[PDB]
DNA sequence: GATACTAGATAG
DNA sequence: CTATCTGAGTATC
């Protein structure tokens, strides 16, 4: 039994990026359930062996991690092009891990075809007709199906907690208290927008001291239907590793998502933040039936209930140094299942 | 004539 | 909002 696993549209080397950092705790995790796998991306490396260097029919199992088709500057993209080109030569069922709802696979052919630089490539090489079976984060499979509704050749939808890998991993653990710089911090990108007006919520002209780390950028905050005035402090991307103790920087740490995510998706931040040294503070939309903490404390509805939550947070030691013991000790509760993790794990890849 | 990383705008 | 069109600014093993 060999499997590669592959990311469909970014290099992939190292923890600095975020998709490198997914694909290879992905490989770490496959590899410590005792599972043979490679990561197949541009280059040789550390991580990775070269697409150009391996034949894709030697693997039993091809695991995709999702990507857009986003040819920059409307110039060729190597990582999905190269990545298509070996999913097109493979013989087998693929696996496609749906870990963001924007990611839907999708053809780069019918994309590629229309461009100037076309005459490149051909649609034997980029076509891939193996049939494809979705793994969805997200519980609700109708939502992945719909998503999906654009392509043909994906003929299973199944949902798996693949975000749990974070805290699946042997070398895991819990972060230590941390001096307190921060009131409230969230770290992510700017997700084409998709969560503009919950981020301005939560986020902005709240009066605290706030840290909007990686990869997004106050210019891009400019829908007039969600103004703002003050911002927060928004700091350079980090290493994913690293994120949980960035978190722990802060009193309290923001949980939101994509309106397609609540009482739908967990995210890794659910786990980062939970396994941190800052409070966890949930969007009560996200979670409505408070799936993940069965104590109210932990979540907040709008603004007010942030900025007073934060108070209550700073005001008391007690009341945060608890909440804190909470959150750990329900995190503790979900590391107990590992080996149910693991299993279903490879069952949903057919192992 | 560096190279790597990262969808935003417009139409229907 | 979904389908379709257009194609660069910032950061650097
Ligand atoms: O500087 C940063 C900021 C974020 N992240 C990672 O990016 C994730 C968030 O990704 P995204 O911005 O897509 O938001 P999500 O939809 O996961 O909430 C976090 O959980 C981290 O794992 C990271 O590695 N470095």
């Amino acid at each position: 039994m060999k499997i590669a696993i592959i990311n469909m549209g970014n290099n992939v080397i190292n923890f600095k990026t975020v998709p490198s950092s997914e694909t290879i705790y992905l490989f770490k995790v496959i590899s410590e359930m005792g599972l043979n796998v490679d990561i197949i991306s541009l280059k040789n490396g550390v991580y990775t062996k070269s697409f150009d260097e391996v034949d894709v029919n030697d693997y039993d199992r091809l695991i995709v991690v999702n990507s857009s088709i986003n040819f920059f500057g409307g110039k060729p993209n190597l990582a999905i092009l190269s990545a298509q080109k070996f999913m097109a030569k493979y013989k087998s069922k693929i696996y496609y891990l749906f870990t963001d709802i924007r990611l839907p696979f999708s053809q780069s052919w019918p994309n590629v075809k229309n461009r100037p630089w076309a005459y490149l490539y051909t649609e034997e090489e980029l076509l891939i007709k193996s049939p494809i079976k979705v793994i969805s984060q997200g519980i609700n499979l109708d939502i992945a199906k719909a998503a999906h509704k654009k392509v043909d050749n994906v003929i299973e939808f199944e949902y798996f907690p693949i975000e749990q890998y974070k805290i699946h991993m042997n070398d895991f653990q819990l972060s230590k208290p941390t001096k307190k710089t921060l009131d409230v911090i969230y770290g992510g990108s700017f997700r084409s927008g998709q969560r503009e007006s919950k981020m301005v919520e939560f986020l902005f002209d709240t009066g605290l001291n706030i840290e909007f780390f990686g990869n997004a950028r106050e210019k891009q905050f400019k829908n007039p239907k969600y103004p703002w005035t003050k911002a927060p402090v928004f700091t350079g991307k980090i290493p994913m590793n690293m994120v949980s103790e960035k978190n722990s920087q802060a009193i309290a740490a923001l949980i939101i998502g994509d309106k397609n995510y609540n009482d739908n998706f967990i995210t890794l931040r659910v786990w980062e933040t939970m396994a941190s040294d800052a409070v966890m503070l949930i969007d009560e939309e996200f979670d409505t039936k408070h799936r993940i903490i069965n104590d109210a404390r932990f979540y907040v509805n709008n603004r007010a209930e942030l900025i007073d939550r934060v108070n209550e947070l700073k005001h008391s030691d007690v009341l945060r140094k608890e909440m804190l013991s909470i959150q750990h000790d329900i995190l503790n509760k979900t590391r107990a299942k590992k080996a149910e993790w693991q299993d279903a794990f490879k069952k949903a890849i057919d192992l």
